[PDB]
Order: structure tokens, then sequence, then C-alpha cells
């Protein structure tokens, strides 16, 4: 029987979690997060989530009464992964945009140019660690923030561009520019991990 649960927002989408206690140090977390986020700004930013997660949560003090120490803890689990991310870049006449740190404009002034990005992690289980702050405000509420990784493997990247062309100076194409930086994400062993950060409160029966 769970402790309490909580509420919950961050970059593998919002949702919540169901609590349990097994004593001050050890501690479970089963929970969803899901989501279709747009912010339309130039840029549009997607965010499709559906995840289920399992985490141990080991509270080194947590038996202790300063509440910054029993705040701590690591987190260790598993989860159902399903994530997309979408950015969009689009630029009109006389506008500009950049490319894994480099310049373009419009390749012809007729028509908007841009950049499409998408970035999947798909994974039946996915191994977690995470470092957490949990302090209690009271019993009955706490807020908590949490970072950490899954590891997927590299992500399935696309990354497409219309209508661009290098400013002055920039040697690069559009289309190096774009093949360069998907294959980084696709083969580059640093993104086999999927970090993340959420925030939200604790309430406790």
């Amino acid at each position: 029987i769970p402790v309490g649960a909580r509420a919950e927002v961050g970059t593998t989408g919002y949702g919540g979690a169901l609590l349990w206690q097994a004593n001050p140090y050890v501690g479970l977390a089963l929970g969803y997060n899901g989501g279709d986020i747009s912010w339309t700004d130039k840029y549009d930013l997607d965010m499709d989530n559906n995840n289920v997660y399992l985490n141990a949560e080991i509270r080194p003090w947590g038996a202790s009464t300063n509440p910054w120490a029993q705040g701590l803890y690591i987190a260790a689990g598993a989860a159902y992964l399903d994530n997309d991310y979408d950015l969009a870049k689009r630029i009109g006449n006389g506008d500009t945009l950049s490319i894994d740190g480099k310049n373009y404009q419009q390749a012809v002034p007729g028509q908007e140019g841009g950049v499409r990005g998408k970035m999947s992690y798909k994974n039946d289980i996915a191994p977690y660690l995470g470092f957490g702050f949990a302090p209690k405000i009271s019993k009955n509420w706490g807020v908590f923030g949490e970072v950490g990784a899954y590891y997927t493997g590299n992500p399935k990247v696309e990354l497409t561009q219309y209508n661009l062309a290098p400013v002055t100076g920039n040697p690069t194409s559009a289309q190096d520019a774009v093949d360069k930086e998907a294959n980084e994400i696709r083969n580059d062993n640093k993104y086999e991990w999927m970090p993340v950060g959420k925030v939200g409160v604790n309430f406790y029966w």
C-alpha cells in the first residue's frame, strides 16, 4: 500500500506516479509521463511522449531529520519509452537560420526555406539512472526535482532542409551540414543515453 503520489512535468512529458516506502531509505515510484505539446514561435517545437516507468529510490540519509539530507535520492529502474522530439525552423525573406553552428539563408527568394528535424526514442525496456532532490515541506506535501538518463542507444534521426544556401564565407552546404549533424546523433556514443529532467509535487496521504 502506497504512501503517497506525485504530479510531474518534464522532458519526457507530464503525468505522475504512485509511491511506496518500504523503509526510510528505500522506495518505489510507478509512473506515467505523456503528452503532445507544441510551442510555435520562426521556430516550431513538438514533443510526443508516451511512457511508463518503475524506479527504486534510494535515500542514503532517508531517516535524517534534516530535510535537505533526507530529501536526496538516487533513482534506478526501467521504463517503456516512446518519445518523439521535433524542431522546425522556417525563414522568410531576408532571414537567416543555423545548423550545427553554421548559418544559412534562402536559396531562392520566392519560397520559404527551413530545416525540420525529428529524434525518436522507442524502447520496450530502457534502464534508468537518476538523481533527485525531494524535500518534504511537511508530512503531506513536498516538491521535487530529478535529473538522470535512460540507456536507449542512439535514436532515429530525420534531418532535412528546404531552399537553403550558406551565407557567404560558409563553405558547407545545407545538405552536408544536416548529414554531418544527423550522423553524429546516430553514431556518436554519447547519444546512447537520453538525458531527462523533471520537477513536480509530492502529496502523502
